[PDB]
């Protein structure tokens, strides 16, 4: 409400936020209070969420289905000037497939140029792997081509939110 007004004002922003299933997508959303969204499903099983809030607009959805359906990731791709790829810490067994799918998209023709902001989300949860570490594994340590912050979270009390967002508001262009 007034954070959010402060961080995006009337700024313009076309923002992807992605991620394996349960990586914490959702709870973001509702912690930040964008309750409401629209619902797309351009083939069956595939499901986007489109948020708006003001000048801004989210596309959200999760990666790691089907190889069938990546053609149809990027019809979101034009004009994305964002990317946000949450990532669940306590997950060690995904992060390498989480790894893949990431580079997956960034290395698409039509995201050479999005900054990536990463939610190193679930930081509470036992043994959760380090922002740290997180850049290691996600192989952002060799990414020279362009601007990326690993944001160490806990989407479910709200922390790291708010500050993960003003670098990524900060940043863009
Ligand atoms: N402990 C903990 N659980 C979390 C956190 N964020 C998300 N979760 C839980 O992880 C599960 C998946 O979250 P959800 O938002 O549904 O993920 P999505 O599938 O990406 O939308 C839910 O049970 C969430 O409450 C967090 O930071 N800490
Ligand atoms: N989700």
């Amino acid at each position: 409400g007034k954070v959010l007004s402060k961080i995006f004002g009337n700024k313009e922003m076309r923002i992807l936020m992605l991620g394996l299933d349960a990586a914490g997508k959702t709870t973001i959303l509702y912690k930040l209070k964008l309750g409401q969204s629209v619902t797309t499903i351009p083939t069956v099983g595939f499901n986007v969420e489109t948020v708006t809030y003001k000048n801004v607009k989210f596309n959200v959805w999760d990666v790691g289905g089907q190889d069938k359906i990546r053609p149809l990731w990027r019809h979101y791709y034009t004009g994305t000037q964002g990317l946000i790829f949450v990532v669940d810490c306590a997950d060690r067994d995904r992060i390498d497939e989480a790894r893949q799918e990431l580079h997956r998209i960034i290395n698409d023709r039509e995201m050479r140029d999005a900054i990536i902001l990463i939610f190193a989300n679930k930081q509470d949860l036992p043994d959760a792997m380090k922002p740290h570490e997180i850049q290691e594994k996600l192989g952002l340590t060799r990414i020279r081509d362009r601007n990326w912050y690993v944001q160490p979270s806990c989407a479910t009390s709200g922390d790291g939110l708010y500050e993960g967002l003003t670098w990524l508001t900060s940043n863009y262009k």
